[PDB]
C-alpha cells in the first residue's frame, strides 16, 4: 500500500540532484550523449523542465510512502488538463535502494493508476532507456504498451 | 452529456478526488480547520454514505460525455415520501480536464429530464459563498438563494 | 472492497434453491439437459455436490459483502489442498439482481484471487455455459484463459 | 526449501492467514474471547510490524520450494546488540497445501545455515500448548523447553 504524498523541500532538492546525474549517466550508457558533453545537458535539461521547482505548474512530484516512517521512491508526471487526450507523462518513477526488490514498484504504479484517474486523466505515458530491460519487463507486467522505438547504430 | 449510475470504480476515483477537494473547500471557508479537514471530510462522506452507492434513496451518476468518456458526477439525495418532491444536489462537478466546454449547463439539463422522469418537482443545493463561479452557472439555470451562513472572525 | 464470509444457514438454504432452479435452465437454455430430465438431474447433481450443505468437507461457500447491510452476492468453490497443483474450482458465482451493473463481480474477483492466495491455493478454474456470453468477457478481463470447450450439433 | 526476502505480495497473503489464524489459536489456547479474537490479531501485528517488512530488526522470508513454488514463512526478530546473539522466530508456517510433506524441518535446516551466516547464535520460538505436532518437531529439531504458561478456569 503505497501512498502518494507531495513532494517536500528537502526531499527535492535530494531527488534533484541524483536525478541530474542519473539522467546524465544514462544518456551516455545509451549512446545518446558524450562523456563530455553531459553534465550540462543533464543540468539543461531539468532546468527546462522544472524552473520553479516544485512550484512549477503542472508538474506533480511525490513522495513514494509506505508509511510516515518510509519513503520508498520518488514519482514525476506532468500533466496538462488542456491535453486533447487527458495525457499525462511520467518524467521520472524508481524507489530508493534500499526499498527495492520487495515489490513496492507494482503497487506505486497502482497507486499511480488510482490517482490519475481521480485527477480525470485518461491515458498515461513514458520513456525508459532501453537498456533497462528490467523497468521495460515492469511497465509490461503493468499494462503499458510500446508505442515508440528509437534505435542507432555506430557505422 | 449522459447520466450513468455510477460505477464502484468510478465511486472509488470520485470519493478520491471529492474528499480532498471538500476539505481544501472547507478550509477556504473558515469551516474547519487545516489539521482536522482531510479527517473530518472522509467522516462526512462515511456518514453520507454508509452504504455507498446502494445508501437508500440516494442517486449517484457518473457524468458521461461520449459512450466512451467519464468527465464528472452527480449525486442526488430523494426521500421518496419527501412532502415537496425535493431532491437535495451533494455533489456535482468536473474533473479538471473537462471545466470550461459547456458540460455543466448540459449536465444539469441531464438532472432535469431525469429528476422530471423521476417524480422530482424540486432541486436544492449548497454551494460554498467563494465559488462564484458555480454560484453565477446556478444563478443562470433557474436557482434561487433561500439561505445563507455568514462568519467573522473577531 | 467486497468482503469474503462464510455463508450463514438462512442465506444458504435460499442459495441453494436458487441454484438448483437456476441450474436446471442453464442446462436446458444449453440443450444438454431435456426439459422433463432437468429438475431431479439439477437436484441430483447439487445433492452429491454439498450432501453435508455447508458442513461438506473442501467447499468453501461465501456471501459476497459490500458492507454489514449489504449481501451481494455469492461465491462458492472448492479446494482439496491435496490437489498436485494446489487447484480450486468455482462451482458458482454471482450477484443478486439489485446489485448488477456496477462492477462489483470484478472487485470480487480480486477479493477471491486475494483469499486463494493466502489459502495456498495456485490455480482457479470454473466451468461457464457458452451462452453465457457477459460472463464469458468477464472472466477475460480478469485474466481466465480458455482451456477446454464442449460443442454441439443437431442433425 | 529456500528462504526469500518475503515480497510486498507475499506478505499480504501471509497477513491474511495469520491474522485469522493466531485469533482461533488465541481462542482455543483461552487468551482471547472470540468478540476479541479478530481486532487483538490485527492490533497484535501492527504492533510488532508498525513499518511492515520495513520494521528495523524484523526478517521476514517466503518459504520457496522451488524457483517459481511457494509455500510458507518464516519471521524471525533480531536485535543487532542482542547479548547472546539471540533471535527470536515470531511466525513459522506453511499453507495447508504444503503441509506433511517434510518441508518444515528444511525450512528449519535452512533457518540454521542462513542464522550462521547471519551473526545468529541462538534461536528462541513461541508455541501454543495444544500444538502438539509443532512442539514434537521442535523438540526434534534441537529445541528445549525454557518457559511455560499455564491456566485454569475456576
Amino acid at each position: 500500500t503505497i501512498m502518494l504524498t507531495p513532494m517536500q523541500t528537502e526531499e527535492f532538492r535530494s531527488y534533484l540532484t541524483y536525478t541530474t546525474k542519473h539522467y546524465a549517466e544514462e544518456k551516455v550508457k545509451a549512446g545518446t550523449w558524450l562523456p563530455e558533453d553531459a553534465q550540462l545537458l543533464s543540468k539543461q535539461v531539468f532546468t527546462d523542465l522544472l524552473p520553479r521547482g516544485l512550484e512549477t505548474p503542472h508538474h506533480h512530484l511525490w513522495s513514494l510512502k509506505l508509511n510516515e516512517k518510509d519513503i520508498v521512491g520518488w514519482l514525476w508526471i506532468h500533466a496538462e488538463p488542456e491535453h486533447p487526450q487527458q495525457e499525462a507523462f511520467i518524467y521520472d518513477f524508481g524507489l530508493y535502494e534500499p526499498y527495492r526488490g520487495k515489490g513496492y514498484a507494482k503497487q506505486a504504479l497502482a497507486a499511480l493508476d488510482q490517482a490519475a484517474r481521480s485527477m480525470g486523466i485518461r491515458k498515461l505515458s513514458l520513456h525508459v532507456f532501453a537498456h533497462n530491460q528490467t523497468a521495460r519487463k515492469l511497465y509490461e507486467q503493468t499494462g503499458f504498451q510500446e508505442t515508440d522505438v528509437v534505435m542507432s547504430k555506430k557505422l
